[PDB]
């Protein structure tokens, strides 16, 4: 429209970012330690690492008897490091399922035995826990050589 001059100024903006936090008690508890014991494997090889699966379910079954095993699962997988044609899942596919079933025949040879629950809860470790193989190795690789 027209044009005409103004005088005005100044600006401002609110905050409303409270925060109030108290203290609360705090607890112990105690933990124990297992693991398992390969019987053999007849054609794969075993792999680096240090137990650290590391999963979380947001269910019951995690905090019922999980937790306890979680420290129990190790990490080193039984694979085919042989000059084979595999794509970084593939190797991984058939990976879970021959670690899975050593480690659910050992502990009934063991004393010991695995349910559905097991066999679910393990599952999701063991997923993970082979291509976490290949990753570490393949990092090491690339640093300083496989280790």
């Amino acid at each position: 429209g027209a044009m005409d001059p103004g005088q005005g100024g100044g600006t401002h903006s609110q905050w409303n970012k409270p925060s109030k936090p108290k203290t609360n008690m705090k607890h112990m508890a105690g933990a124990a330690a297992a693991g398992a014991v390969v019987g053999g494997l007849g054609g794969y090889m075993l792999g680096s690492a240090m137990s650290r699966p590391i999963i979380h379910f947001g269910s019951d079954y995690e905090d019922r008897y999980y937790r306890e095993n979680m420290h129990r699962y190790p990490n080193q997988v039984y694979y085919r490091p042989m000059d084979e044609y595999s794509n970084q899942n593939n190797f991984v596919h058939d990976c879970v399922n021959i670690t899975i079933k050593q480690h659910t025949v050992t502990t009934t040879t063991k004393g010991e035995n695995f349910t559905e629950t097991d066999v679910k809860m393990m599952e999701r470790v063991i997923e993970q826990m082979c291509i976490t193989q290949y990753e570490r190795e393949s990092q090491a690789y690339y640093q300083r050589g496989s280790s």
